[PDB]
């Protein structure tokens, strides 16, 4: 990257202009050049170029994909002045702290809030469950009651956990990479009232951000999920709206996940120093905040100073309520491979390729073991068993043994990827050297159509303890 120079990337629903403004006023103090970007899917692009020595010398992001940027190296160590560590609550440092450093700066505390039409809708539902009757209501009207980004597993997450579903279990002081809660009968339950939604065309499966914003935002849909970023825009339009607590699943309340928008350094920047000198006394800042803030709103902010002021504002309220019912987001590696499993099975089950059970069961399996079965609906077309690693270190996974109907074979877990073939019995390759075959076909007592075919995997981790997964396919018969 250009010596001399900043360039800095955050995400493009976030207040890049007031953090350009903030740069320009670092360029005119200092002299020096401050461009910001907003390039498509950064969360994904930036750990590829930081790799190679490229990219921006801050990178903005929620703190949950820092822990996987810092176990690759990409980050620096941020080691502040105390007096300056007392600037920002300790809630939001811990945030970024992997491993007993500081890899980023903390900024603003996110989360989800139920978001409605205030003229449409003066006393919005409490529950779920009452979303259906007031769409037929609103359909007569020539609107729709309810409609979010479908696309992003991150909106549709409250509702998973409102009946227990969790990323990773939190013992004590640290998070068990063993224990996923994709699978559970809470998240089954919610993910169900959502695809039973989706059934009833309460909603629409191919729903994205800028298709609900949008909806929203002219009046079409009476409520809307997303964040504090998402404000300004509402205050564009003729919306007169209200942010309040997300609506009870099964009487219990939807449980976002909080984030804490952070910025962090990149490890291949020469421009480190100017970078502390920007983000510390200049971005972070009664000012600084002020700019991005107005651009589009961070929800609660890390700066005391400036959070005593916000606290007033009844949206940033609703935003504290409904993380103060939410789970902080883990940091550990692991994410990636948990919201790319939840993504995945989010997608599937709300667009019909998988039921609900089927979905959750392959993320479950993604999630904790990072394996993924490529299922081919033609038999004579093989599976493919593929292994992506994400944890390099901690507890992992050191063994990998899958058993298919003809043996056990083993599979290493370095890193990298590894794939197999999973072959269907009764295949003219079904019986070869080294193949490996599905269990199967089993029965579906939900559908007499469908076919199932399985294998197991046992996993040895590096304590010694045994876990055990499998890995389904379906098929028409
Ligand atoms: O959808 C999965 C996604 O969730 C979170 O991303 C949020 C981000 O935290 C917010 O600041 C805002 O930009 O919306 C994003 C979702 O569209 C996680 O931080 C991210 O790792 C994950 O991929």
């Amino acid at each position: 990257t250009e010596e001399g120079k900043l360039v800095i990337w955050i995400n493009g629903d976030k207040g890049y202009n007031g953090l350009a403004e903030v740069g320009k006023k670092f360029e005119k103090d200092t002299g020096i050049k401050v461009t910001v970007e907003h390039p498509d899917k950064l969360e994904e692009k930036f750990p590829q170029v930081a790799a190679t020595g490229d990219g921006p010398d801050i990178i903005f992001w929620a703190h949950d994909r820092f822990g996987g940027y810092a176990q690759s190296g990409l980050l620096a160590e941020i080691t502040p002045a105390a007096a300056f560590q007392d600037k920002l609550y300790p809630f939001t440092w811990d945030a970024v702290r992997y491993n007993g450093k500081l890899i980023a700066y903390p900024i603003a505390v996110e989360a989800l809030s139920l978001i409605y039409n205030k003229d449409l809708l003066p006393n919005p539902p409490k529950t779920w469950e009452e979303i259906p009757a007031l769409d037929k209501e609103l359909k007569a009207k020539g609107k729709s009651a309810l409609m979010f980004n479908l696309q992003e597993p991150y909106f549709t997450w409250p509702l998973i956990a409102a009946d227990g579903g969790y990323a990773f279990k939190y013992a004590a002081g640290k998070y068990d990479i063993k224990d996923v809660g994709v699978d559970n009968a809470g998240a089954k339950a919610g993910l169900t009232f959502l695809v039973d939604l989706i059934k009833n065309k309460h909603m629409n499966a191919d729903t994205d951000y800028s298709i609900a914003e949008h909806a929203f935002n002219h009046g079409e849909t009476a409520m809307t999920i997303n964040g504090p970023w998402a404000w300004s825009n509402i205050d564009t339009s003729a919306v007169n709206y209200g942010v309040t607590v997300l609506p009870t699943f099964k009487g219990q309340p939807s449980k976002p996940f909080v984030g804490v928008l952070s910025a962090g350094i990149n490890a291949a920047s020469p421009n480190k120093e100017l970078a502390k000198e920007f983000l510390e006394n200049y971005l972070l800042t009664d000012e600084g905040l002020e700019a991005v803030n107005k651009d589009k709103p961070l929800g609660a902010v890390a700066l005391k100073s400036y959070e005593e002021e916000l606290v007033k504002d009844p949206r940033v309220a609703a935003t504290m309520e409904n993380a103060q019912k939410g789970e902080i987001m883990p940091n550990i590696p692991q994410m990636s491979a948990f919201w790319y499993a939840v993504r995945t099975a989010v997608i599937n089950a709300a667009s019909g390729r998988q039921t609900v059970d089927a979905a959750l069961a392959a993320a479950q399996t993604n999630a904790a073991a990072d394996l993924t079965l490529v299922c081919s609906d033609d038999k004579s077309k093989q599976a493919t068993l593929i292994s992506y690693p994400v944890t390099f270190k901690g507890h992992v996974i050191k063994d990998m043994q899958i058993f298919c109907k003809n043996g056990w074979m083993q599979m290493t877990r370095g890193r990298g990827i590894n794939m197999i073939r999973i072959h269907y019995p009764q295949t003219y390759t079904s019986v070869v050297p080294g193949a490996c075959v599905f269990r199967g076909p089993y029965s579906v007592p939900t559908q007499d159509s469908i076919e199932m075919y399985t294998v197991s995997v046992a996993l040895l981790w590096s304590d010694g303890t045994p876990t055990y997964e499998s890995l389904e396919c379906y098929v028409t018969k």
